[PDB]
């Protein structure tokens, strides 16, 4: 599998696009378009940008069309860690090893860089320079990321894990639908978009394929860390979802073309990681 | 007075608006749209909203027509007081006498609410059905009120501030023509989009109009906290004499307009009043 060259190549694309919006407009603002930078630049691997781009292929899109998909929902998951990582959420000092932002800078600063990078998430979609699709399809992206991001997708997920006691695996599910998955289903989906080739049948078949492929990573991270996946269903049966989830994302595609390929690697990828 | 009536016009109407926005989708969302809710429905006097339905009215829109616009300027509003108020930022436990969100909730709840305000704002600007506006114009709209909103605005007034040190008068007013001015001049912008009657030179003079409002309102409130500020600076007086003159570069900007910018000449009036 050329998943890894995959990922590494969208990796390179998404962050050359992302760099060039950290200069500050003016000097005043040095520090704080810094603490952006240092919020998004960090080694990151770049999953929510590699669906974009393999889901705009899979529907025959050249990968450039989903630029600005990319970035946003890049954006949107940088700023979410900034805020995850603070005092009051989890109070992490590290992040893969490196000190978080409101460590590095200060919190007010991490606050404020990570409320910046959300607004420019939408900034850089509602940009017909830098997301140059028809209008209706702009406006969906749009529409799409800001359900995906806000308090009945991503936060409200963070708000459901902060808010919850033992879960059963039904709400486990529903949390990490929320907390991970609404933006995995987006980026899914914003690619799609951006293919300027998406249909219904084609999108449900995309979101079938994200819903799948975002749970199928939560399972297997349980597995490998090994109220988790194990515990509830036991080891064993925990691995065998996550096959099963992984069969249903390819399942998804079938009658895709070799175009979606990217896609199925992925999902296989995800389960196999040891 | 008839600005008083304007003003309690369009609370009303953005607070109808705003109310049904924060109707959680599950049981599990209840606290955090709870959290939203009580972030948003404060009893705040939505200036922004006034300006954009007055924008609109200044060229010949029906003011429903700027209903979307009112009210993501305010959801933008609302979520920048809430992180504003959080301990690491200026630590306020009221706002008018009652709880700061994360008093009232937690920390974790009030940072959520308003992460989940900020989407929404764009949200209700991207909805064709609750802002039926042509395409090309809900697009700026959103750029606008993302460029107002954030790095290079108001977020980036707020990193001004916590970066500030005696400011002159000159630094004094970038730091505010970001942290405040941005948002308003784009409550203005939007809701002159909205009109469906903008054209080049109209947004140009509602844009100089909505400058020096947005910087007599800092002005007067310098001037009422008394009755590095603008007195300090300048002292009492000579404050004084420049809310004056914004006032009048305000009126100025709407040489030309029609009898339906009487509102934004009204609120110019009032703010120094
Ligand atoms: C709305 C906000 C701030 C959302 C955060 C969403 C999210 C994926 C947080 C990380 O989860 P985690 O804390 O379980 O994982 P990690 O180990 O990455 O901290
Ligand atoms: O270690 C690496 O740099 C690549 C590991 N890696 C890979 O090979 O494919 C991936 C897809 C998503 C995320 C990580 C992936
Ligand atoms: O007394 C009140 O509650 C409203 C006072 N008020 C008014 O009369 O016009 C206004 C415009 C903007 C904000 C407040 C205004
Ligand atoms: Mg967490
Ligand atoms: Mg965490
Ligand atoms: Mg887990
Ligand atoms: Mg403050
Ligand atoms: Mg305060
Ligand atoms: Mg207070
Ligand atoms: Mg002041």
């Amino acid at each position: 599998s050329m998943i890894a060259a995959y990922q590494a190549r969208c990796q390179a694309r998404v962050d050359a696009a992302l760099d060039a919006l950290f200069v500050a407009p003016r000097e005043e603002l040095q520090r704080l378009y810094e603490a952006m930078r240092y919020s998004v630049m960090n080694g990151g691997k770049r999953v929510r940008p590699l669906l974009a781009y393999a889901a705009c292929e899979a529907l025959g899109g050249a990968p450039q069309r989903a630029d600005a998909a990319a970035c946003a929902v890049e954006l949107i998951h940088a700023y979410s860690l900034v805020h995850d990582d603070l005092p009051a959420m989890d109070d992490d000092d590290l992040r893969r090893g490196q000190p978080t932002t409101h460590r590095a800078f200060d919190e007010a600063t991490a606050i404020l860089a990570a409320d910046g990078l959300q607004a420019l998430a939408f900034e850089v979609l509602a940009d017909t320079r830098r997301n140059p699709q028809e209008h209706a399809v702009c406006l969906e992206m749009l529409t799409r990321l800001a359900r995906a991001a806000g308090s009945a997708g991503m936060v409200g997920g963070q708000a459901i894990d902060l808010g919850s006691v033992a879960l059963d695996q039904a709400a486990l599910e529903v949390m990490h639908r929320h907390k991970t998955g609404a933006l995995i289903e987006a980026s899914v989906r914003l690619g799609a978009l951006a293919s300027g080739r998406a249909e219904p049948a084609s999108l449900a078949a995309l979101e079938r394929y994200a819903e799948a492929i975002g749970l199928a990573f939560q399972v297997q991270d349980d597995i490998l860390d090994v109220p988790t996946y194990p515990a509830l269903l036991g080891l064993e049966a925990a691995k065998g979802y996550a096959l099963e989830l992984r069969d249903l994302a390819l399942a998804a595609l079938d009658g895709f073309p070799p175009s979606a390929d990217p896609l199925r690697q992925l999902a296989r990828y995800i389960v196999e990681r040891r």
